[PDB]
C-alpha cells in the first residue's frame, strides 16, 4: 500500500469524501458496485467490503489501461482497507447478459459482430501489452455496452499480469501443474461469441459447476448449428480447444471479424 | 514427530548411490539394524510434509518409514526398508522379464491394496505420483507404493466461462488422480510395454488430457480387466473406481488365473 500510493500517480488517488454513492448495480463476496458521481463525471465504484494484495494487484493493473475497447479508469480510494475502492467510467446500455438474456432484445447480425469485434479488441489490446495481462474473468456481465452498440470489456477484479512426472499424471493434475496463458480468456471469449450469436447463455440448463465440469471433463462444449457462418465457428471450434496452445491469438479473431463486418 | 523416528546422520551408515534427480539422490545403506535405503533433500513446508506422511504409513504393501533426520536443512533425510528386487518399471522394461498372468495379478493387487489402505485413512493420502518407478519388488513378487515426495493429504459463478486449465486450478485435488495413473501402471504391466513409448512425457500428458488419447487395448489384455482399465483413465475423475472396487475384480480374477 505504501509501495503502490509511491507508484500510482497522484491524479488517479481519490478520497472517499470526493465520491458520491448512489445505488447498487452489481454484487458478490468481495464487495458491492455503486452508480455514483465523481468529479463531475458519472461514474462506476467497486468498494471493498491477502484482500490487500487483491486491491493492490487490481489498481495496478488498471492504472496502465488506456483503449477505447477496455473500461476507462478514474482513480482508487488508497487511504487505508476501510476505505478502499475502485472508479471507473459508467456506461449506460448496461450489460451484454441483460442485453440478451433479460430485456432479451433481439439484435442483427452486423450488431452483433461490431460487439464481438470490439470486445476481441480489447482483449488483443491487453494481450499485446509490453507486460500482457489477463482478464481471467471475461463474460457477458463484464461485457457493457453503450447506446450506440459498441462495447468496452470490464472488471479486473481477477485479472493477472501473464508471468516470464508427467507421463503418468491424470489431466487434471496436469492441468494444474500447467500455469494458465492469455488462452483462457481466448476460450472464455468463443462461449461469449456463441452466447451472441444464439441469444443463448451456454449449457442455460446447467448451474455453473456442472457446466464447467462438461467442458472440463466430458469435452462438451455448446452445439453449433449449421447455419451459423463458416468463418466464425471456425472461430469457435478453435477458440474452445481444451488444447490452450490450439486457440486463435486476439489479433487474427479480429481480423477475421472485420472481414465478415465488409461482407455482412 | 514421535521422538523415536528422530535419526542423527551418525545412526545411518551409508553406502552406494542406487537413485537420483534434481531433488537429490537415493542411497542403500544400514540403519538401526537394517538395510535400508536413505533418500536426501518452502523447501522445508514439503519435508515436514513429506516426513508427517510417512510416519502415519503402517501397511505391507506400502513403504515402511524408519526415521528421519532434522538437525538443519542441509543434513536431512528420509530412512525406508530397502527392497531387494528393484523397480517395476526396471523389472518389466529393462530386465524385461516374463512374467505369467499371475505373477502380474499379484502385483496388481498389492499395489491396489496400498493404494486402498493409503486412501481410506481416517485423513486419507494422495500418493500423486504413482508410477512403474515407485513400485518396488519383492523377491517373492509382492510390491510395494514407494517414494511419497509428492504426496498430499486430502483437502475437505465466474465457473461458467471459465477455460478448463482454469476451472481444473480453482478445484481441489482428488484421490481419484491416483487411479488413472494406477490404470496407466496396470497397462504397462500386463503388455510389458511403457505408455506411449514414442512420446516424450510432456507430450503423452498432453495427448491424454487435450485429445483424449489413451493405449491401445489387444486381445492381449482379458475383458474383465479390460473394462476396468477404461474406467480408471476415464477423463471424469467421479467416473472412475474406487481401489476397494479394483482389489475385488483383481481378487476375482486371481481366482481364476
Ligand atoms: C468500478 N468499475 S469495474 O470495472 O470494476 C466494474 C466491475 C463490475 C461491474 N458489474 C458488471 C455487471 O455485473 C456486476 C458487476 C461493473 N459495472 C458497470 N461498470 C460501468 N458501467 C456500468 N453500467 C452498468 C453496469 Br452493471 C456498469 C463495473
Ligand atoms: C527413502 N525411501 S523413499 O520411499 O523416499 C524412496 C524414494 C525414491 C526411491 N527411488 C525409487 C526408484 O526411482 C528413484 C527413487 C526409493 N528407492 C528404493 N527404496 C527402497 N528399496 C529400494 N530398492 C531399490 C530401490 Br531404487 C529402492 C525410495
Amino acid at each position: 500500500i505504501l509501495l503502490l500510493r509511491a507508484g500510482l500517480p497522484s491524479h488517479f488517488h481519490l478520497q472517499l469524501s470526493e465520491i458520491e454513492f448512489h445505488e447498487i448495480i452489481g454484487s458478490g463476496s468481495f464487495g458491492k458496485v455503486y452508480k455514483g458521481r465523481c468529479r463531475n463525471k458519472i461514474v462506476a465504484i467497486k468498494r471493498y467490503r491477502s484482500d490487500v494484495d487483491m486491491f493492490c494487484r487490481e489498481v495496478s493493473i488498471l492504472c496502465q489501461l488506456n483503449h477505447p475497447c477496455v473500461i476507462q479508469f478514474v482513480g482508487a480510494c488508497l487511504n487505508d482497507p476501510s476505505q478502499f475502492a475502485i472508479v471507473t467510467q459508467y456506461i449506460s446500455g448496461g450489460s451484454l447478459f441483460s442485453l440478451l438474456h433479460e430485456q432479451k432484445r433481439i439484435l442483427d447480425l452486423q450488431s452483433k459482430l461490431i460487439i464481438a469485434v470490439d470486445v476481441a479488441k480489447g482483449m488483443e489490446y491487453l494481450h499485446n501489452l509490453t507486460q500482457p495481462i489477463i482478464h481471467r474473468d471475461l463474460n457477458s456481465h463484464n461485457i457493457l455496452l453503450y447506446e450506440d452498440g459498441h462495447a468496452v470489456v470490464a472488471d479486473f477484479g481477477e485479472s493477472r499480469f501473464l508471468q516470464s512426472n508427467l507421463r503418468w499424471m491424470a489431466p487434471e493434475v496436469f492441468t494444474q501443474c500447467t500455469r494458465y496463458t492469455i488462452k483462457a480468456d481466448v476460450f472464455s471469449y468463443a462461449l461469449c461469441l456463441w452466447e451472441i450469436l444464439t441469444g443463448e447463455i451456454p449449457f442455460a440448463h446447467l448451474k455453473p459447476a456442472a457446466a464447467a465440469a462438461d467442458m472440463a471433463y466430458h469435452h462438451i462444449r455448446p452445439p453449433i448449428g449449421y447455419s451459423i457462418p463458416k468463418p466464425i465457428s471456425s472461430l469457435l471450434i478453435r477458440g474452445w480447444n481444451a488444447c490452450p496452445e490450439g486457440r486463435p491469438e486476439f489479433s487474427e479473431v479480429v481480423m477475421k471479424l472485420e472481414e465478415c463486418l465488409c461482407n455482412i
